[PDB]
C-alpha cells in the first residue's frame, strides 16, 4: 500500500468550496477489496474526513475534506477520513477546500494516511479426522 | 475459527464420484466476509480442492474433495481448498469421494483446515505535505 500527493492551487486568492489543494492516489500490490485514506489532523465538528490544517507555524487555519469519486466518509465510533470499494491496482482522491475561504499566506502542512482493505485469515485448530469406512 | 467434522455413511464399498465422505462446518463469531476450508493432505493433478488420503493399514487410497453448495476452489499459486463468501456465522461443507472408486473397509484419517477471513488494513507509510498560500 502506498500513498503519493501532488499540490495543486497555492495562489494568494479566495478558495472556493471544492478547490483542489491536493490530488492523489492510493495504490496496492496485493488482492484487496477496497481502500481508505484519512488525514492524520484535527477532525472538526464530529466529521470523519472534514478537517483543519495548520500553517507551517502554526498560527493559521486552513478547513479541508477528503473525498472523490467513490469515497464515502467511514461511519462509526473512531471512523476517520472515507472509503472506497474495489479490487483495482490505484484509485484517486483529493484533498479539498472545505467552505469558501480567504487563508493567510503561508506553507500548510498536513498528513495523509492510508490503507488497502486486504483479507486475512483467522485459522481454527486442525482437525485430524478418522472415518470409518465399513 | 472453529471446525467440526462427522463422518457420513453409504451402502458399500462403491463410493460413487460427489458421495459423501463426511460433513463439517465452520463457525466464525467474530466479524468476517467469508470462509476457506482445506486438507493438509497431498493434493491431486494440482488442483486446490482434491486431496488423497492414507487407510490406517492395508495400504489403501482414498480420493476426496472439499466442496458444498456455496464453495469455489481457491485459484493462485499455493491455493488450498475452497472458499465461500459470507458474514454468518456457520456454514456448511462436505468431504467427497472424488472419482468413483472401489475402498476397502478401513479407517482412513484426513486432516481439515480451515479460517474466517477477516480484512484488515494494511497500511501505507504516511506522507507529508507542503501546501505554498500566497
Ligand atoms: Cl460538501
Amino acid at each position: 500500500a502506498e500513498l503519493h500527493l501532488e499540490s495543486r492551487g497555492g495562489s494568494g486568492t479566495q478558495l472556493r468550496d471544492g478547490a483542489k489543494v491536493a490530488t492523489g492516489r492510493i495504490i496496492c500490490r496485493e488482492a484487496h477489496t477496497g481502500f481508505h485514506v484519512w488525514m492524520n489532523e484535527r477532525q472538526v465538528d464530529g466529521r470523519a474526513e472534514r478537517y483543519v490544517v495548520q500553517s507551517k507555524d502554526g498560527r493559521h487555519e486552513l478547513r479541508v475534506r477528503t473525498g472523490g469519486d467513490g469515497w464515502s466518509p467511514v461511519k462509526g465510533e473512531g471512523g476517520k477520513g472515507v472509503s472506497r470499494p474495489g479490487q483495482e491496482e490505484q484509485v484517486f482522491f483529493d484533498v479539498m477546500a472545505d467552505g469558501n475561504q480567504d487563508i493567510a499566506p503561508g506553507e500548510y502542512r498536513f498528513s495523509v494516511g492510508g490503507a488497502c482493505v486486504v483479507p486475512q485469515e483467522k485459522l481454527a485448530a486442525a482437525l485430524e479426522h478418522h472415518h470409518h469406512h465399513h
